Parts: C-alpha cells; sequence; structure tokens
DNA sequence: CTCCAGGCAAC
RNA sequence: UUUGUUGCCUGGAG
C-alpha cells in the first residue's frame, strides 16, 4: 500500500538527495545535511521498522524567529533531517493522489504552475470587464490550520490508516523551547516539506466553493482574490466568503491585507496594474524598493571587495531578479532603474580613486579630454553630487560599464520577451 | 527527462 | 544566522 510505496528504496533515495541539495540548517538533534547519508545508514533498520509498526513518533520542530518583509515575526518549524526526509517521501507519493483534482485556478505550491500564470489569468479577468478585485489573505495561515479538519480532508482520498496516523504524528509533534516539548494544537510546521501540500488540500474546498459559486478567481497560497464586475458585488462576496472560511474550515482573515479595492491600486505577487481599460502589468512599489535597497548594499558604501567581483555580484542578482519580473509591460521604469544602477555603481568607483593624483591618472587613461579631467578632479562637490556631473557620465556611462562586463537589465528583459 | 554547484522570485 | 515548497535562470555530469 501507500506506506510501502513511500518506504520504497528509490523514493527514499530521491527524497534523501533533495534534503542534501537543500543544505538547510539542522533540526533539534543538530545533525546536518552533510551527516544525513551517514546517519540513516546506522539508524535505518530501526526507523523503517518502527514506522512500519506505527510506533514511530517524529522529533519536535525547532523554533526560529525570522523577520517578514511586512515587519512582523515569522516563527519557523525546522524538523530533524530525517523528519525532513520522511515528509519528502510522503509528499512525493501524495502529489499524484491530490494534485490532479486541485483547482485550475490554484497556483500556490504546485508542480508545473507558477506566479506568472496567476497574474496572466488575473489580468485576463480585468481585461474582460471584471474591473474590481476582492484581495484576501489569512492571519498566520500555517500557524492556524486545524488538525481535525485537515486530516478529514486527507482521509478523503487516502484510504490507508497507517499514513493517516503518521501525518497526525507529525502534526502533533511539538516545538523545543528551552529544552522542553511544547505540544501543538493548531498548525502545520513552517518548514515541513509536506506542509505546503497540506495547505492546498484544506483550501481545495474553498476552491470548490468558489467554482460552485461561478466566480472568476486566482489563488496562490492563502493569498486568494476574486475578480468581480462591481464594488457592490465585491463587498457582498467579501463577507460571505469570510463567513464560509471562518465556519467550515475554521480560519482567521488578515483584514489589514484583505481589501475590496481597485486592482491597479493594489499589489498581487509583487505585481500591480495600470488604470488602462486593457490593463498592463507594472512593478509594485514594494518590489521596486526591495530592489533599490538591495543595490544600495551591493554597491560599495564602506565595503571592501574587488570591483570585477562586485560587477558579477550585481549581475547574478539583477539577471535573476529580471527572470521573475519579466512579466511587467512597462520598460520605461526598467530603463530608469538600470540608469539608476549605473549611477549607484558610479559612486563606489569614484571613491575607489581616493587620491587626486589617481583620479587624473585613470580619467586620462580612459580617453577623456584633459580640459575636463582637471576641471572635476579637484572639485569641492559631494560624492553623490559628482556622480551626476556631465564629465563622469562621459568617461563612465553606458558604453563603459557594458564593456566592463555589466549585464544590461533591459537587454535581457527584451531577450526573455523574444 | 534525472541528478550536481549556484542564483532569482513567489509564498 | 533562516526552514520548506514551487516556478524560472546560469553553468556542469549523463
Ligand atoms: N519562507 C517561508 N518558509 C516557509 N513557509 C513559508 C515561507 N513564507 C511563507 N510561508 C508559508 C507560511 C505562511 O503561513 C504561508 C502564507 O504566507 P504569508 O501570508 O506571507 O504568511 P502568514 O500567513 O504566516 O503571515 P501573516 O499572518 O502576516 O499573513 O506561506
Ligand atoms: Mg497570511
Amino acid at each position: 500500500a501507500l506506506l510501502e510505496r513511500i518506504l520504497a528504496r528509490d523514493n527514499l533515495i530521491t527524497a534523501l538527495k533533495r534534503v542534501e541539495a537543500n543544505q538547510g540548517a539542522p533540526g533539534i538533534d543538530g545533525v546536518s545535511t552533510d551527516q544525513l547519508r551517514d546517519y540513516i545508514r546506522a539508524h535505518w533498520s530501526t526507523i523503517h521498522a518502527q514506522l512500519l509498526a506505527g510506533t514511530y513518533r517524529p522529533a519536535p520542530v525547532r523554533r526560529v524567529e525570522i523577520p517578514k518583509p511586512g515587519g512582523g515575526t515569522r516563527q519557523l518549524g525546522i524538523p530533524t533531517v530525517v523528519d525532513r526526509l520522511i515528509q519528502q517521501a510522503i509528499l512525493q507519493e501524495l502529489t499524484p493522489i491530490f494534485d490532479p483534482d486541485f483547482s485550475s485556478s490554484s497556483f500556490g505550491f504546485r508542480p508545473g504552475r507558477n506566479a506568472h500564470d496567476a497574474v496572466r489569468q488575473a489580468q485576463g479577468y480585468i481585461q474582460e470587464g471584471y474591473r474590481y478585485v476582492v484581495d484576501m489573505d489569512l492571519e498566520k495561515f500555517f500557524d492556524r490550520v486545524n488538525h481535525d479538519i485537515l486530516m478529514s480532508r486527507v482521509a478523503r482520498k487516502v484510504k490507508d490508516k497507517r499514513v493517516l496516523k503518521l501525518i497526525r504524528a507529525y502534526l502533533q509533534a511539538g516545538v523545543m523551547i528551552e529544552g522542553v516539548k511544547v505540544q501543538t494544537e493548531e498548525g502545520t510546521p513552517q518548514g515541513g516539506p509536506l506542509s505546503p501540500l497540506l495547505a492546498n488540500i484544506l483550501l481545495d474546498d474553498l476552491d470548490k466553493e468558489l467554482e460552485k459559486r461561478g466566480l472568476k478567481f486566482c489563488r496562490y497560497a492563502d493569498d486568494c482574490n476574486i475578480y468581480v464586475k462591481s464594488l457592490r458585488a465585491g463587498q457582498r462576496v467579501k463577507q460571505s466568503i469570510q463567513r464560509f472560511l471562518e465556519k467550515t474550515l475554521k480560519l482567521k482573515v488578515n483584514e489589514e491585507k484583505s481589501a475590496v479595492d481597485r486592482p491597479w491600486k493594489r499589489a498581487f505577487l509583487g505585481f500591480s496594474f495600470t488604470p488602462e481599460r486593457k490593463a498592463r502589468i507594472r512593478l509594485a512599489p514594494r518590489s521596486i524598493q526591495r530592489l533599490k535597497q538591495r543595490i544600495r548594499q551591493l554597491t560599495n558604501p564602506n565595503w571592501s571587495i574587488s570591483m570585477p567581483e562586485r560587477i558579477h555580484r550585481v549581475n547574478q542578482y539583477v539577471m535573476g531578479w529580471i527572470g521573475y519580473f519579466r512579466l511587467v509591460e512597462t520598460p520605461s521604469v526598467l530603463q530608469t532603474i538600470e540608469g539608476w544602477i549605473r549611477r549607484r555603481l558610479r559612486l563606489c568607483q569614484w571613491l575607489q580613486w581616493k587620491r587626486v593624483r589617481t583620479r587624473i591618472r585613470e580619467l586620462r587613461a580612459l580617453g577623456l579630454k584633459e580640459t575636463a579631467v582637471m576641471e572635476i578632479a579637484n572639485t569641492r562637490k559631494g560624492a553623490w553630487r559628482t556622480t551626476k556631473t556631465p564629465q563622469l557620465h562621459q568617461a563612465l556611462g553606458k558604453t563603459y560599464w557594458t564593456a566592463q562586463g555589466l549585464k544590461s537589465l533591459t537587454q535581457r528583459y527584451f531577450e526573455l520577451r523574444q
């Protein structure tokens, strides 16, 4: 059966290689991903037989406080490298059980389904005429999943009694705070390999309820949004779905994140819209500011690495960042930020030549006319003031940086579009 | 299509 | 320090 299908050698080996490639910090027994192969070889005959007998209880998850981009504290649950391996072996077998019957409008944590599909369908509804959105998010979503309602939904397709006892055992296994087990009443661990799938199993009935209601929607994780023709119809369905998820699935709504507002005034998965009739996708103001804050720390303030290294470090971030944010339809702001990136990268190049004699030595070697070299080498202006001056743009502008190995932001934006 | 070193994003 | 999933991307062994 399913526990036998989970404990199959090929399914365990692929699950092992995942946590190995993850390189995640150890659980509460302190054993690392590096020791994971050596640890299971010694403890396998026990682990295998003790969970075959239904006597196996997993070790508690490690509490780690990480800050969220919103500001608040996110509590993580880090399982034992074995407890991460076992959950993986459960996930790998539970995906073909649950995934095909998941919603067409479900996009979160799913194989072959991305954030772009969630936005393309989202712009496709407002383009059709549904020019109002009911954006919704859930209060501490992974912390608030009810154990009884969840395994009710797990038992719907899974008939094997041994795995239902095993998943419950993982859910019931507590946390370690000051060397003591702290039993869990509600919540699936924020860091359990299986836990993102269990999140989709619970809210599949919410998907089924919305599909029965005949509503045009997009869901990614707990961040769900329904696309309506009007503000009156949106406000109406804002309360009736809140009542549904609070009663039938027992979940609390984050009212600070949830709104009935216009799609272009709100952000969805790092993207926003334009007030146009056929609405174009734009960068959300949070996503622009997260980029700008990252470039400020990547470019040298009082930092000390090699500049050819720095250019490559800027390269790997920007080219990756544009890989996700290729979906935006406004290249104008993308043209500005690349110019801003060049402008910011000019600042740390200007301070590198600290001496006035080195300033003249390099600018004359670059090709710039002596008339302009001596005019700006001994200037009294500030460091950020000098980076916008006509002469520093001539010696060190667009043509210089591209020759120095800086990969252009806009060039690869159109390359990924083509 | 599977796996390895790394990176970007969403959650 | 910092976990997990999912998508994509650069390079590599098949
Ligand atoms: N880095 C992560 N690692 C593991 N799980 C994560 C991570 N980020 C998000 N999740 C999971 C747990 C969250 O409950 C769920 C939905 O994300 P999100 O709404 O941002 O957080 P949240 O619901 O815990 O907080 P909030 O109460 O502030 O809305 O996705
Ligand atoms: Mg939430």
